[PDB]
């Protein structure tokens, strides 16, 4: 029973629930009531004054129905505390690994039903199609699985769980996040999978029961009737102060010189050639369809990792881009990232919940008119 | 009598008594009501050991009922324990089938068999004056939480009829009980004698006028015909001595009739009158009261119509551009039928939005049709969809409507402004140069030689407007753009390359 005491003289989290699909219904009622079978759940009454959302989620070409509880309040004001008592580190060679496989444990971190002294905040809620069934509302009297606050307390029983892994294989890496799983390998493909056939079978055999190549690409510097590509070297003269340009101003107060083209040349030279304090914050620019571009900043000078994801509707290729740059994130800098979309936020919550293969949801604060 | 554990905020003082008589027989009246349900069960005689106590100013304000009990649970209200909402709306009747027997039950002592915890039992303690104390020991009407402690316990106590026969469906919400059942009425009489004897178990109290049949059903202003959800004419009556007590009734039946019906100020008009915890006092109406009453009677003159849900089938909505900042969603599931048809998007912007508008308004049908029937719609939507492809690859922030369908309708949305891919530059015509910035060279432009001019032009207080093109505004500039764009080659203006720096 670890004491779970969050920050002083504050709330916690009261979101209200988004109504959604029938079906989702369905499967979170489903599932629910497999939880109150499995006793890790518990209804509570009115007298809750804490709440939090549910969602539904199809399987990776699967049609099995997962619940997700998303919520941030809690990870605001708890996890974070967690970080100085039990913070989890995060690994500096795992950038230089061949590939690296994400994997997903099944309830191994709501497996130690120790956290009741603040069990009173943790509530998901399913209501009815229409308002008119009371909505039904459920309890965690178990460590929060989907919460960021779940690997800090079982880092204990992976550290004493790991260990013949480790000896069988140290040059892997790991750095678990939530309810995740990033070994790095280095070796070749072959041995990789042979190691993520072992780690099941681990898994599996103890109790505890698509992979990201990162090095395989980097920043994209930029390239370059040429007189509007002049302002596209306005548009990022910050990040790079090589270009001068100046010798074109010349001669031009009315619409109708081997120098200074060579420096449009030097740009071209320029395509050839992490901080705690701060968190890590993503900017998405829509820039055609197929071509979207995501930049992760930490202070608007630094470009941590300039980007551009190339690969329907506008809304499920935004959000495959939002996991992808996610999974990018979490690797190089050890926190996951604050997005911002070009999207419209009720038009954007209409359908993101529908399709999210991920157990991580990132905080995200969408541009909204003053 | 099930137990509920309710508690007070914590650090929070309880409540305190400041109170006065009203009249002379009053006190004998109020003396006679506390001591008939006394001698019954559902508050006992406590000891004048507690120093706390809630103001009391019953009185008799409805000559219709011989007395009735008023005590004052405002104060009360703001020390306790905030509890969370059950549900935040009114179930919309288009969720509700077409049923074949709906009976209407209503249960008048409920507040009088849900017990209270002790923590709050010491604290609802009301004094006749010139006294003799009494704590309340049932749930009480009026405190702050009341709703979701009594919904709590009628579905504890309904949870078993709704298991051991699933097949009808049982409804509950507004302290009224609806059953609506597939079978006949003379198998609905068997099997609502065993829901009544239910409630029998637990003490409830069901009357027999409360049960209806008739056709004409009404709880909460929703006329449950057996095809069309008509509205029943909420009359809302005005008197001339509005007392403070009809004041909260008034701001409630507001709010309850604005779930429904618009009302801009429903809940203004309680902020207009804070403070006034005693319930004996005479408010005389403002003139913004007045406007309301006429806002109300003009809303409520157009009773909805409409057809039940019918599962087999899909929705399929619409909007019809009916003015500038106008647009009538008609949601049909059958022809000829209005669903769900309201107005929408009141004072939304001065002049055509472009098909941005359009887009919000189809989502603001979509989530309301999954709040309201669990589905979404295949919108019927005018324009032709040649327009919305070239709004959709060539937009800035991305965005994305459900689907579309081929419909016609006069007014158009569409602005006829760069529809086609715009070449890069044209032969332009050189000249020596707030939307008159570029409304200059705009009128410069001809619109019959076919010829355009673009030579970007700046100006104070308008730099980033200018960078930009909005059209959520009515300027001139847009007429300008519409025809010049009109019978010539597209017009693309150059925009500042900043050569200086």
């Amino acid at each position: 029973t670890v004491p779970v005491k969050l920050k002083p003289g504050m709330d916690g989290p009261k979101v209200k629930q988004w109504p959604l699909t029938e079906e989702k219904i369905k499967a979170l009622v489903e599932i629910c009531t497999e939880m109150e079978k499995e006793g890790k759940i518990s209804k509570i009454g009115p007298e809750n004054p804490y709440n939090t959302p549910v969602f539904a989620i199809k399987k990776k070409d699967s049609t099995k129905w997962r619940k997700l509880v998303d919520f941030r309040e809690l990870n605001k004001r708890t996890q974070d505390f967690w970080e100085v008592q039990l913070g989890i580190p995060h690994p500096a060679g795992l950038k230089k690994k061949k590939s690296v496989t994400v994997l997903d444990v099944g309830d191994a971190y709501f497996s130690v039903p120790l956290d009741e002294d603040f069990r009173k905040y943790t509530a998901f809620t399913i209501p009815s199609i229409n308002n008119e069934t009371p909505g039904i509302r459920y309890q965690y009297n178990v460590l929060p699985q989907g919460w960021k606050g779940s690997p800090a307390i079982f880092q204990s029983s992976m550290t004493k769980i790991l260990e013949p892994f480790k000896k069988q294989n140290p040059d892997i890496v790991i750095y678990q996040y939530m309810d995740d799983l990033y070994v790095g390998s280095d070796l070749e493909i072959g041995q990789h999978r042979t190691k993520i056939e072992e780690l099941r079978q681990h898994l599996l055999r103890w109790g505890l029961t698509y992979e990201l190549h990162p090095d395989k690409w980097t920043v994209q510097p930029i390239v370059l009737d040429i007189q509007k590509l002049v302002g596209k070297l306005n548009w990022a003269s910050q990040i790079y102060p090589g270009i001068k340009v100046r010798q074109l101003c010349k001669l031009l107060r009315g619409t109708k010189l081997t120098e200074e083209a060579e420096l449009e040349l030097a740009e071209n030279r320029e395509i050839l050639k992490y901080d705690p304090s701060k968190d890590l914050i993503a900017e998405i620019q829509k820039q055609g369809q197929g071509q979207w571009t995501y930049q992760i900043y930490q202070e608007p000078f630094k470009n941590l990792k300039t980007g551009k994801y190339a690969r329907t509707n506008d809304v499920k290729q935004l959000t495959e881009a939002v996991q992808k740059i996610t999974t990018e994130s979490i690797v190089i800098w050890g926190k996951t990232p604050k997005f911002k979309l070009p999207i419209q936020k009720e038009t954007w919550e209409t359908w993101w919940t529908e399709y999210w293969q991920a157990t991580w949801i990132p905080e995200w604060e969408f541009v909204n008119t003053p």
